[PDB]
């Protein structure tokens, strides 16, 4: 895969070995970001942010330092807007934080809100570099509140993301085999992809050990919420000193993951076609991905269809290998639906949004299942 797309051999779409510390110039940002749970509880978070001076972004030279600053400012912004998380909000982001956040966001080509690429793909480290990428040798860099299960939620998402890297690297073999008319190589590649997608499902199972239903629904879901079609911020958020009018941006989502879409594109599963709501949403979330990763998706669309090729051959072995990949995606959507039931639907019904996500996932699963050449 070409280096311009920023896809790593080991970790795929995740940022390899992210930066932990900023330069000493930005100590004031780091203190607030490192102690969000404490400052929110004492009721001093909004005070500390308002007392900040406006720091220039020019000392953030390299890409990794810039991605770290985005995560820092992203988490602070979520804490400032939502606060304790029981209705008391802020609709204006002070200039001292809003200006450098938007400047940095424009530079990287991402919107000025916390996205999946911040809080999963760049929000990680390993404890011992000599030891491999396991949960016990890994940690997140930032959290919102004590007992929010942010470590479990983000790290398990990252581990699934890392598992998918074994499949992503096979993609060039698939397209090369098609243009070179190499049937046996194509079959082998498709079987290898299917196997890696099956292993990714098994990695997903870890979520039950590290995430609690109450904690996710009542705490973490609040802080990941955005300001697009939200009654609490009907007009959006005012970024002081940068834009005059308030702007709307969508909150964090699994739809922002590139792995969520790239295998549907590869296999010709028409997810973003027909102008339905699910199709529109998947296209919209491409602008919430890093530019190199959105470029990768549309470049996949530029290549000839893997589905049409496999259909023309009249070869049962090839059809089987194709369906194995499709069946693995059906299994992944089905498991995601189970996770939505446990962590959102049941907690919501017990106390005196979740429905929409279920329906979206049912449409995505339905489209995937009907792309099967033979019934499973
Ligand atoms: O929903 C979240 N996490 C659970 C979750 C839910 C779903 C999937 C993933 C994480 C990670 C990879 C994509 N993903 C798949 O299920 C999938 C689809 C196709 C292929 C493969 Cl290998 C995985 C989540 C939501 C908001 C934020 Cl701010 C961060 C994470």
């Amino acid at each position: 895969i070409s280096k311009e797309y920023h896809i790593d051999e080991e970790v795929g779409f995740a940022l390899p070995n992210p930066q932990e510390n900023l330069p000493d110039f930005y100590n004031d940002w780091m203190f607030i970001a490192k102690h969000l749970p404490d400052l929110i509880e004492s009721g001093q978070l909004r005070e500390r942010v308002e007392k900040l001076n406006m720091l220039s972004i020019d000392h953030l030279t390299d890409h990794k330092s810039q991605r770290l600053a985005r995560l820092v400012l992203g988490c602070i912004t979520m804490a400032y807007v939502w606060g304790k998380g029981h209705g008391d909000v802020r609709k204006v982001l002070p200039r001292n934080i809003a200006v450098p956040y938007c400047q940095l966001s424009k530079k990287l080509e991402l919107p000025p809100i916390l996205v999946y690429a911040d809080c999963v793909l760049a929000n990680w480290k390993k404890k011992d570099p000599n030891k491999p990428l396991t949960y016990e040798n890994m940690d997140v860099l930032f959290s919102f509140r004590d007992g929010d299960c942010s470590k479990g939620f983000f790290l398990v998402s990252l581990l699934v993301e890392i598992a998918a890297a074994s499949a992503i690297k096979v993609i060039p073999t698939v397209f090369k085999a098609m243009q070179m008319q190499e049937r046996d190589t194509l079959l082998k590649a498709l079987l290898e992809i299917a196997s890696c997608l099956e292993k990714a499902l098994q990695v997903f199972h870890q979520i039950h050990d590290h995430v609690n239903p109450k904690a996710f629904f009542s705490v973490l879901r609040i802080y990941l919420s955005g300001w697009k079609g939200n009654p609490q911020l009907s007009d959006g958020l005012v970024y002081e000193g940068f834009w005059e009018d308030p702007k709307e941006f969508a909150g964090g989502s699994a739809g922002q993951s590139s792995v969520f879409q790239c295998f549907d594109v590869l296999l010709g599963i028409q997810q973003t076609a027909g102008g339905g709501h699910a199709a529109q949403f998947l296209q919209d979330m491409r602008r919430y991905m890093p530019p190199a990763h959105r470029n990768f998706l549309c470049s996949l669309e530029s290549n000839p269809s893997v589905r049409e090729f496999v259909l023309s051959k009249g070869d049962a072995g090839l059809r089987e290998a194709y369906d194995a990949c499709v069946k693995a995606l059906v299994s992944l959507r089905s498991y995601h639906l189970q996770i939505v039931t446990k962590y959102i639907l049941i907690p919501a019904s017990q106390q005196p949004g979740g429905t929409d996500l279920m329906n979206f996932l049912k449409t995505v699963r339905s489209t995937t299942e009907k792309s099967l050449l033979k019934e499973g």
